[PDB]
Formats: C-alpha cells, sequence, structure tokens
C-alpha cells in the first residue's frame, strides 16, 4: 500500500476493528472514514484493492452481502481465491453491509471504481500487537 | 470522473487555475490540495488518470518536465496522443514542476501509483 490515508487507517487498527472496501455506487458517509480511490468506471477494480489491502492486514473475518451469491458469483469466487481457508466468511443482508459503514469500530471506508453489483466487503481485524 | 475530491476541485476551477497529476514518488505537500489515488505499484496508471481528467476539463496548456523527453520518451508520446493539437505543451525543469505543487492557483495535486520517471503533469485551465 502506497495510499497514505489507508496506511493511516491500518495504523489505527486493532482487534475487532473494521475496514471496508466498496464499489462505486455504495453510499459511503461523508466523514473522516471516507477514502475515495475511484478514478473512473472499473478503475481501480474492487478485487485489486482488496488484494492490496490483505497484504497489509491480519484479518479474522470478512463480511459480504448475501446477495453476492446470486448477483455476482464471479466476484464471490475471486474473493474466496484470495483469502485463506483460515478466514471465516459471514454473509449478511446488503442493507446490513450499508449500516456497517457507520459501525463504531469502522476505521475506514474505501471507495473503488468497481461497477459490478455487491462488490463490497468488510474486513475484521485480528489482534495486531 | 467518479472521484469526489477531483470533482470538487474541478468545480472550483477557473481560468488560469492549475490541477496536477503525479507519479507515486512526487513529493506532494500534505495539505487540502492533496488527492491520493495511489493503490499500489502502477495502480492506477498516470496515463489513465490523465485521460479521465481531460474528459472533464477545458485545458489551455500543460506543463511537463524537460527531463521527460530523454528519461521517459514513452510517456511523452502517450501524453501527446491524448491531448489535442490546440493545446500547448510547455517544458520546464522537473525542479519547477515540484515548485508548482504549491502554486497559488493550484487547485489540486493528484497522486497516482505510477512508477515510471517524470510522469507528472500540470494542467492549466481555460475559461470555465
Amino acid at each position: 500500500v502506497l495510499n497514505e490515508h489507508i496506511s493511516k487507517a491500518i495504523a489505527t487498527i486493532g482487534h475487532f476493528d473494521l475496514l471496508t472496501i466498496n464499489d462505486a455506487g455504495m453510499p459511503i458517509p461523508n466523514d473522516h472514514r471516507r477514502i475515495d480511490l475511484a478514478v473512473t468506471k472499473n478503475l481501480p477494480r474492487f478485487i485489486d484493492v482488496l488484494a492490496t489491502v490483505l497484504e497489509e492486514m491480519e484479518i479474522q473475518k470478512i463480511y459480504l452481502a448475501e446477495e453476492i451469491k446470486e448477483h455476482n458469483p464471479t466476484q464471490l469466487q475471486q474473493i474466496k481465491q484470495l483469502i485463506s481457508s483460515e478466514i471465516e466468511i459471514i454473509f449478511i443482508p446488503h442493507e446490513e453491509m450499508k449500516s456497517n459503514l457507520a459501525h463504531p469500530l469502522n476505521k475506514g471506508n474505501i471507495r473503488t471504481g468497481e461497477t459490478t453489483p455487491y462488490s463490497n466487503i468488510a474486513l475484521e481485524s485480528n489482534v495486531t500487537f
């Protein structure tokens, strides 16, 4: 990660803390947590930002929208190929994924240029140090 | 442009105002002008951000480092193919490109993930 805001968020991240990565259409609140990386349609791609962020975090659990199973199987598969078998995948309603953007332990909401549906994820941090 | 900060900057832009796009290594001051889009090495690319921004701005002139001609002939060529022939290309020393990051009429410094040398540009706005 060369992103400053992201490195800053990851530096304030400890056990139970959340970090999200979202597609272009996700209604992300306009606060300090907001990290807009979007350039244009599909730039950068959700999966590329995800792969990059995983390299700099110890994750415990991830959250995905139940709707991803049916509406974006390809993205679900790409996510599974990325994370290790050790990490637990929890599905919740997309509506909940939206609420979590304002979770008290949410340390950042990254916006990508992704346009495929339900390309959103929440990363829950394990013990840092 | 779907980028919120870029959109904001381009909203406050008028004649003579500047907007810059830089590679990952350019020392961009830590102020309100700074817009960090860098994800990782070469993501996003300089050329892709430039192409996007050009679609949203009326530009009069661009500034490039004189050093680009010899150290990155490829990037110079890509830039030329992107802008019209009615836009003037002014070459200045890289050192000055750096000083322009704090120009009084500079409305935004965009940081990309570009890693190739002298991939930096300054766009001067025409009448809005």
